[PDB]
């Protein structure tokens, strides 16, 4: 079992003054980020053959481009696991974090799809979490999220052995155009989304409530 925290150790950069100087050297940073990791330059070779597919279909918010459309689609794929490791572990081996380019373009993309609405959402996982029962709750790493309740217990990510997690995000974007699967109905939350109100209930399922955004410990770190 793991213990819900503040997620401390996470990469939980929300590049809050530095989008412009961001946007200029992150192409060379996504270069540099795909030498570092192989598995990232064919992730991201894919995902931008998905986003080219589905991005004719509508409109895009201003400033929104195909690195944005491409990053997103690219956490709805496999390099997830990897990624969402590599954030949650950063403060543990900064050295060995390659997604610099990859999280700050997936964090722009978010950003800029974000308007004030909250959405109902669930995930579930293998492995239990353990609330304190006490304090407030924030997993630095992006998450994904269903709106689907039965998506988020089927067999792909849920055991009764696991925990399933009731979420309120506020903060969170509706990403099915955005996605491998939209039948996944996705929700992409950021992890700088913090719950303030966490309840344990039976034995195996978590409530995450009064979500806000709070300032992160990094700040354009890359920049």
């Amino acid at each position: 079992p793991l213990m819900l925290d503040t997620a401390p150790n996470a990469f939980d950069d929300q590049y809050e003054g530095c989008v412009n100087k961001m946007e200029e050297k992150a192409p060379l940073l996504l270069q540099e980020d795909f030498n570092m990791n192989a598995k990232l330059k064919v992730a991201w070779e894919e995902a931008k053959k998905r986003w080219n597919n589905i991005k004719p279909s509508r409109s895009y918010p201003k400033g929104f481009n195909d690195f944005h459309g491409t990053a997103l689609v690219a956490y709805t794929g496999s390099i997830a696991v990897d990624f969402n490791r590599a954030v949650r572990e950063f403060k543990e081996n900064p050295g060995q974090f390659h997604y610099k380019a990859f999280h700050y373009y997936l964090t722009r993309a978010l950003q800029l799809l974000s308007n004030g609405d909250c959405h109902s959402v669930y995930r579930g996982t293998k492995t239990r979490f353990h609330y304190t029962g006490a304090g407030s709750v924030r997993f630095g790493q992006f998450t994904s999220s269903s709106l689907s309740k039965k998506v988020a217990q089927s067999q792909e990510f849920f055991s009764d052995h696991g925990t399933l997690f009731i979420i309120k995000t506020c903060l969170g974007v509706y990403i099915k155009e955005f996605s491998f699967r939209p039948d996944q109905e996705e929700v992409l939350i950021p992890g700088y989304e913090v719950y303030q109100k966490v309840r344990t209930q039976g034995y195996n399922e978590i409530f995450l409530d009064s979500p806000k955004r709070k300032k992160s410990n990094y700040n354009c770190l890359y920049s």
